[PDB]
């Protein structure tokens, strides 16, 4: 079997006849791994609580969704003021 590591517990992922996908779910922490690059002018993100996120390559902050979570996550560095 093709075999994918996944990104949040490190468990392998048998991607037989899912490379087709733009993510792959574990079966054992039930987080996706992505498996292409996001989509032209978007990015993955890896929220702290381990979910998978999209967020536009020009955003600087995104929210996680969970509801269990609801953080803030700082795509990058900021100036004073
Ligand atoms: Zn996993
Ligand atoms: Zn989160």
């Amino acid at each position: 079997a093709p075999m994918i590591t996944c990104r949040v517990c490190q468990s392998l992922i048998n991607v037989e006849g899912k490379m087709h996908q733009h993510v792959v779910k574990c079966g054992v922490c039930n987080e996706a791994t992505p498996i292409k690059n996001a989509p032209p002018g978007k990015k993955y993100v890896r929220c702290p609580c381990n979910s998978l996120l999209i967020a536009k390559v020009t955003s600087q902050r995104i929210a996680c969704p969970r509801p269990y979570c609801k953080r803030i996550i700082n795509l990058g560095p900021v100036h004073p003021g």
